[PDB]
C-alpha cells in the first residue's frame, strides 16, 4: 500500500492528498493483503467533455475488512473527489468508515466522514463510544443536511463545507481520531453469532443500497452499462 505511485496525488485539491496520506498511514498498521478489483477498474481513463476524466482504485482486505477502498479521481479540471470505504466483516460487526471529498482547484465543497453502525440498534460499539466521547466536539460553520437516504450514517457523521483551512485540518484531524479508534477496535473484535452476522451482513446490503443515490458523470463518460457495473462492483457491492 502506497501512494507513492499516484498520477493523481500531484493535481489533487491539497485537503484531498492530505486525507489520502492519513487513511494510508492507518491501513499500513492492518495486515493488509491485496483486493483484485477487475483488471480494467485499477486504473480508469476517459473523457468528459474533452477534458480527462481519470480514477485511480486501490483495494486491500484483512479478516476483519471485506474490502478496504480508496478512489481518487480528477473528473475532468474543475472537480477532484476522494471516496473511501472499509466495509467490514459481517462476522466482526465492525461500523462501516466512510469518508468522501468533493473539491476543485478554488476549494473543497462537500467532506462528509462516519463510523457508520451495521448493528440493528444503530448504535456503535460501546468500546466505540467510550473512545468517541472523550474526544469532544469540533465545531463546523456550515453543516450540511443530510438527504433522506441518510441516515444510514451515525450521530457522529461530519457532513459539512469546510470554511477555511483551520476547518480542513479539524476534519482530516477527526477522520485521524476516527480511524485510531477504528483500527484498534479491528484488532480487539470477536465474531458475533450467525444471526447477528447476518443482521450486519444486511445493515451492509441496505448501506450500498441507499448509497445509489456519482452515476451520471460516469454515465456521461463512459455510459450506462459502465456505469452500473462500476457502482455495483467497484463502489458499492452488494
Ligand atoms: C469517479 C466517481 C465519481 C464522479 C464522476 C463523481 C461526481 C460528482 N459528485 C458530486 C457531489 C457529491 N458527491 C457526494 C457524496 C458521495 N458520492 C458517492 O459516490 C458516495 C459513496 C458519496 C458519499 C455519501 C456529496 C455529499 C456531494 C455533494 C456535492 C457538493 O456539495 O460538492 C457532484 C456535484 C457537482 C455538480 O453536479 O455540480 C459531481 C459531478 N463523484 C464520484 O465519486
Amino acid at each position: 500500500l502506497s501512494l507513492t505511485n499516484s498520477s493523481l496525488m500531484p493535481t489533487l485539491n491539497p485537503m484531498i492528498q492530505q486525507l489520502a496520506l492519513a487513511i494510508a498511514a492507518s491501513w499500513q498498521s492492518l495486515p493488509l493483503k491485496p483486493y483484485q478489483l477487475p483488471e480494467d477498474l485499477g486504473y480508469v481513463e476517459g473523457r468528459l467533455e474533452g477534458e480527462k476524466l481519470v480514477i485511480e482504485n486501490r483495494c486491500y482486505q484483512t479478516p476483519q475488512f471485506r474490502k478496504m477502498h480508496l478512489e481518487l479521481a480528477k473528473v475532468g479540471k474543475g472537480l477532484d473527489i476522494l471516496h473511501c470505504v472499509m466495509f467490514p466483516e459481517p462476522l466482526y460487526g465492525l461500523p462501516l468508515f466512510g469518508c468522501d471529498i468533493v473539491a476543485g482547484p478554488g476549494g473543497v465543497s462537500a467532506a462528509i466522514a462516519d463510523l457508520s453502525p451495521t448493528q440493528s440498534d444503530r448504535q456503535l460499539p460501546a468500546a466505540y463510544q467510550k473512545s468517541l466521547a472523550e474526544l469532544g466536539q469540533p465545531e463546523f460553520e456550515q453543516q450540511r443536511e443530510l438527504p433522506p437516504w441518510g441516515e444510514i450514517f451515525s450521530e457522529y457523521c461530519l457532513f459539512i463545507r469546510p470554511s477555511n483551512v483551520t476547518e480542513e485540518e479539524r476534519f482530516v484531524q477527526r477522520v485521524v481520531d476516527f480511524l485510531q479508534i477504528h483500527c484498534h477496535q479491528s484488532i480487539v473484535a470477536e465474531p458475533l453469532s450467525e444471526a447477528q452476522t447476518l443482521e450486519h451482513r444486511q445493515g451492509q446490503i441496505h448501506y450500498c443500497q441507499q448509497q445509489q443515490k456519482t452515476r451520471r458523470d460516469l454515465e456521461k463518460a463512459f455510459g450506462e452499462a459502465w456505469a452500473e457495473r462500476y457502482m455495483s462492483q467497484v463502489l458499492f457491492d452488494v
